[PDB]
Formats: structure tokens, sequence, C-alpha cells
């Protein structure tokens, strides 16, 4: 899990050039995952707001034509945030993988 | 007034992974009508641009053919355009009779 993926990242501040390549990679992963979210929530926030704002000038075409961004942009939050717990997941069995090789059977 | 429209709108966007399936289908095919646009938006991005680069080097006759040709796509790009603006009217009266299913059922 978490702690011991920390244990792991303050392990190999010895050798963070010999930190793993597939790890490097997860995390650096995760970084960009997590960013494409917090973006789309971002976006959410602004599309919900200005159809607040205009829904009464809206016409039914183009109220669900801003309906459809919204929804599109919801489930691709949703397809991050759950991409991101299947990526989380892989990494701490990654981490505990390593663990059990490197520090339970000690090399 | 906006708190109902904010309400409306979370309850709506709560309830996207189970739509009822005309909604799944009419959504789709929105998706696929709008690719189509797009498609074509980009075609006539590219045959005007073309144009506009080699038009000094075009004869009356080619000149016309490339026109010709930006006539049929800017033309089935408002065909789709058109297309869409009456399925999402369509599509409104879905999401509105959807909306106050699930707000009655909610309640």
């Amino acid at each position: 899990g978490a702690m011991a993926t920390a244990m792991y990242l303050e392990h190999y501040l010895d050798s963070i050039e010999n930190l793993p390549c597939e790890l490097q990679r997860n995390f650096q992963l995760m970084r960009e995952l997590d960013q494409r979210t917090e973006d789309k929530k971002a976006e959410i926030d602004i599309l919900a707001a200005e159809y607040i704002s205009t829904v009464k000038t809206l016409s039914p075409d183009q109220r669900v034509e801003r309906l459809q961004k919204i929804q599109n942009a919801y489930s691709k939050c949703k397809e991050y945030s759950d991409d991101k717990v299947q990526l989380a997941m892989q990494t701490y069995e990654m981490v505990d993988k390593h663990i059990r090789r490197l520090d339970a059977d000690l090399a």
C-alpha cells in the first residue's frame, strides 16, 4: 500500500536513478492521470455554472448540446478516476511483490 | 430558478451510468452525427486552406472544381448540423421525461 510505497521510495533515496523503471513509469502516469482528472472536474464546474447562468435563454436543442459536453466530461472524469484506482492497485501490488523479494526473502 | 436548475442537473448527471435505452440510443446517434460533422468541418478547413494557398496557379475551370467540392462539403456539413438540431430537440423531450421520473422516485 501507501506506507510501504513511501518506505520503498524513502529506501531508494540512496540510488533514485536505480529505482525500477516499471515504478518510475507508474508514478509518473498517476501524476499525469490526476492532472487530467482535476482538469475535467474544473471543466465540469465551469460548464455547469455556464448552463445554470443561461438555461432560461437556451432552446431545447442548445440545452441538450450543453448537456452533451457536461455528460461527456462527467463520464471521462469517472473514466480517469476508475483508471487511477486500477493503476494505484497495480503499483501497490508491484511494490509489495518487490518488497517480498528485496526485504522479505532478503534478495 | 438556479437552485432548482443545479438540483435537476446534479440528479441528471448522477444517473448517466443508467439512463433509459431510448436516451442511450439518441446520445450515441448524436455522438456519431457530431463525429461526421467535425470530420466535414475539418475537410472544409483543409479544402479552403488548399484553395487559398494555390489559387494563383489554378485555371478558371480548376478553381471552379475546387469551389464546387467546397460547396458539396459545406452543404453536407449543414445537412448534418440541421439533423443534429432535430435529433437534439427530440432528445430534450426524453431528457425532460427522464429527469421527471428520476426526481419523482428520489423525492
